[PDB]
């Protein structure tokens, strides 16, 4: 699946990883996380990634 960076601390949100600590389970698409799904190392608000391909 797809990968997405933090801009502010590159975090990489990986869809077949999900983020299972903070309720996400592995193969969540970004678009499916919770609005209020914040990164998990820095807090950064969802509107901060980006999906990394061209
Ligand atoms: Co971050």
């Amino acid at each position: 699946m797809a990968k997405w960076v933090c801009k502010i601390c590159g975090y990489i949100y990986d869809e077949d990883a999900g983020d299972p600590d903070n309720g996400i389970s592995p193969g969540t698409k970004f678009e499916e996380l919770p609005d209020d799904w914040v990164c998990p190392i820095c807090g950064a608000p969802k509107s901060e990634f980006e999906k990394l391909e061209d």
